[PDB]
């Protein structure tokens, strides 16, 4: 078959976030398209099943998200199809989503975080705890030290490298 999905270098984390920021606002009928009042957020972590892992949280939902790993040529899938993935959490079907700025990706709903104790901190904590949960293995909590440093001693390997 000629139709394919190219592997992702890393997760489209920003595009999943911005799309879900809008989808969380979009609300039809007399409810009106009121703003989310809780910033949607997305964790990115690990190369599980050979594919980049992540979770999204919004006021309306929490869902695991997965993107084909680097230098891969997956076949083109149809949307809303299910793909069985193996996790220590249990073998679980991830549904093929197709989303603007994200293209095809593999996702499943985990819960609706409609608790009255909910806050942006519980949002981010629960995206990371959701990552932990479905990996069933420890993972970097994304509140580490500032990792940026100044660049110095500029150069390139040259010789055998042209």
């Amino acid at each position: 078959m000629t139709e394919e999905i190219a592997g992702f270098q890393t997760s489209p984390k920003a595009q999943v976030q911005a799309a879900f920021e809008e989808i969380a606002r979009r609300s039809m009928h007399d409810l009106s398209f009121l703003h989310p009042s809780m910033p949607v957020y997305v964790s990115d972590f690990t190369l599980f099943e050979g594919q980049w892992t992540g979770c999204v949280i919004t006021p309306w939902m929490l869902s695991a998200v997965i993107f084909p790993g680097p230098d891969q040529l997956w076949p083109l899938r149809k949307v809303s199809e299910k793909i069985g993935l193996q996790l220590p959490y249990g073998t679980m079907t991830f549904t093929v989503g197709e989303l603007d700025g994200v293209s095809q990706y593999l996702s499943c709903s985990l819960m609706s975080p409609l608790s009255h104790s909910m806050s942006i901190e519980e949002g981010q904590r629960l995206t990371d705890d959701c990552a932990r949960m479905i990996l069933s293995l420890p993972v970097t909590n994304p509140d580490v030290p500032h990792a940026g440093r100044r660049a110095l001693l500029f150069g390139r390997r040259s010789g055998e490298n042209a």
